[PDB]
């Protein structure tokens, strides 16, 4: 009932962005309390967010929202669906092989045909449960190993933090059919959400006893690296099962579509550069949907602002603004 609910909620939330933000969120507040305080502030603003949309989405039952609606409908076709496609799979591709380049970094060249040759067998293989029970044993396995060992700016920072909170926006949309939303969906997030986070900190705290914080800037796959320093007979499995993860989660003129402008946004973007874009026009929406529900809220609104006015991103504004004002 609950547990099956939490377990879900969890599921969903742990992807493949905890094992890819640490040296993009290290990397801009140069620093390890202000990071695991800036990991914790985007898990609590996950948390409140999520705790507004159980109440937002189970009253008006897109869906949430004329021309704010249309805009929405637009962005969600190539800024926010096939660039977070597009970021998995660079994820992919910067992990499957990491372990071959062992002293340096992999060419870029080789990163870019690996995603895109990973973007089109998926999108074929689509068109035609055993990778998260594989995903919650590396975050196991690094969090007890972690502990047998150890007994302008500031916007970036949380965009690349709350890429690894992806899902808490569509919780309410696959938990309306196990029991009574009245004191159970609510109640699985306020102690769901704040578990995945307590279970983020205490994976990355497993990172820094390990590799000292200049390290994690010169390290693209933070968990290759890590696997190697630990468990150095068996460093093949922490490179297998996060990749193997990965490609898992990762309609034919729908999936076709996905995967062809998405092939496009890996080649003048890195890694780097597509979550800080994915998270502007997805956060910039959110704060809209917060807006509407006003007119908690109070604080989600004044945040949501923040996280958008503050980087200003320019090749951004002219696809969710100028794109479809144009065709309306």
């Amino acid at each position: 009932g609950l547990i099956s609910g939490i377990s879900i909620i969890v599921g969903t939330i742990i992807g493949s962005g905890i094992f890819v933000s640490p040296k993009s969120v290290l990397s801009n507040t140069e620093a390890v309390g202000p990071c695991l305080i800036i990991w914790a502030a985007c898990g609590v603003l996950a948390t409140l967010g999520a705790l507004c949309f159980a109440e937002l989405g189970t009253m008006i039952t897109y869906l949430m929202e004329p021309i704010p609606a249309y805009l929405f409908s637009w962005a969600s076709l190539i800024v926010i669906k096939p660039t977070s496609f597009a970021i998995i799979c660079l994820s992919f591709s910067e992990y499957v092989c990491a372990p071959f380049y062992v002293g340096c970094k992999p060419p870029q060249i080789v990163v870019k045909c690996l995603a895109a040759a990973a973007i089109l067998f998926i999108s074929t293989v689509n068109s035609l449960n055993i990778f998260t029970a594989a995903k919650l044993v590396i975050v196991a396995i690094i969090i007890i190993s972690g502990l047998v060992l150890l007994a302008g700016a500031i916007s970036l920072a949380f965009y690349n933090g709350l890429w690894a909170y992806d899902g808490w926006n569509q919780l309410n949309y696959i938990t309306e059919e196990l029991r009574n939303p009245y004191r159970n969906l609510p109640l699985a997030i306020i102690i769901g959400i704040p578990l995945v986070t307590a279970c983020y900190i205490l994976m990355n705290v497993s990172y820094f006893t390990v590799m000292t914080a200049t390290e994690l800037l010169q390290s693209q796959a933070v968990a290759v690296t890590f696997g190697d320093r630990v468990l150095y007979p068996a460093s093949w499995i922490v490179p297998l099962f996060v990749a193997f993860s990965t490609i898992g989660a990762a309609p034919a003129p729908a999936i076709i579509f996905y995967g062809i402008i998405a092939t496009i946004y890996i080649i003048p973007g890195d890694i780097n550069s597509l979550v800080n874009y994915f998270s502007f026009a997805a956060w910039l929406f959110y704060g809209l949907t917060i807006l509407g529900l006003i007119v908690i809220p109070v604080l989600m609104t004044l945040i949501s602002v923040f996280l958008v006015l503050a980087p200003i991103y320019l090749y951004c504004v002219l696809f969710i603004l100028s794109g479809l004002l144009f065709y309306f």
